């Protein structure tokens, strides 16, 4: 369960980097 | 450290929900 929690942190960080990359692409379209 | 890992999961999920809400607002502007 240490490892499962660590795995979930790594997974959520990857998801937020994808969301960050998407926000930047959309902001480039608006801006 | 169990608690610290759990805290980090909860924090990253809140960040991704904010990013999700931002993506939806920007997509509403484009769409």
């Amino acid at each position: 369960r240490m490892k499962q929690l660590e795995d979930k942190v790594e997974e959520l960080l990857s998801k937020n980097y994808n969301l960050e990359n998407e926000v930047a692409r959309l902001k480039k379209l608006v801006g």
